[PDB]
């Protein structure tokens, strides 16, 4: 539905995770991605 209650924009490709920005979300991309 159409509510005004969220506070996440950002969504990952991965898990199906959903942050706020794209740093909460980026910093996490990591633990999938063998950059580390
Ligand atoms: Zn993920």
């Amino acid at each position: 539905g159409s509510s005004g209650s969220s506070g996440l924009l950002y969504d990952c490709h991965i898990c199906e995770r959903k942050f706020k920005n794209e740093l909460d979300r980026d910093r996490h991309m990591l633990v999938h991605g063998d950059k580390w």
